[PDB]
């Protein structure tokens, strides 16, 4: 279920984080504009860049913390507020977050694996509502 999925992802965080983030940029290539140092770089060039692995791992570490603190895939308002008030997220809208979660669920459905992809879709929908409520356009 969702709790096991958090354990699965955490066990190999850097690989899942890189694979899901690339799946996101591949599905929505205009989103790469927010990551100016990743434009025009192949996947293997990205993996040679320290900050690509560091910043993907830390994004997914936080995502897993927010997922773990949720009740029945409903995140804490405090965690939504953290994501809205981050300087790095100042120009984002809830649509950016929805795209990441559409890509994450598509990755889980395409994987070998028994992810609870309905729960990740729900968690994403609930996190979008919490982000709006915390003031994200
Ligand atoms: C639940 C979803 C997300 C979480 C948990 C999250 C978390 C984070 C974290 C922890 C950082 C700082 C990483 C570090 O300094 O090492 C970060 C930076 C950033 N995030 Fe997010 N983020 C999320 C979604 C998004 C989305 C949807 C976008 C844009 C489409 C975005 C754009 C960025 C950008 C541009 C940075 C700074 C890039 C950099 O300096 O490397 N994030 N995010
Ligand atoms: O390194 C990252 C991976 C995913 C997302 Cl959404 C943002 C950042 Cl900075």
């Amino acid at each position: 279920g969702f709790k096991q999925d958090i354990a699965t992802i955490r066990g190999d965080l850097r690989t899942y984080a890189q694979d899901i983030f690339l799946a996101f940029l591949n599905k929505y290539p205009d989103e790469r504009r927010y990551f100016k140092n990743y434009v025009g770089k192949s996947d293997q060039e990205l993996k040679s860049m320290a900050k690509f692995g560091d910043h993907t791992e830390k994004v997914f570490n936080l995502m897993m913390e927010v997922a773990d603190r949720a009740t029945d895939c409903v995140p804490l308002a405090s965690d939504a507020n953290t994501l809205v008030q981050m300087k790095q997220h100042s120009s984002l809208t809830t649509g950016n977050f929805e795209k990441l979660f559409v890509a994450l669920v598509e990755y889980m459905r395409a994987s070998g694996q028994s992810f609870d992809s309905q729960s990740w879709d729900r968690f994403g929908k609930n996190l979008v509502s919490a982000l709006s409520s915390a003031g994200m356009k």
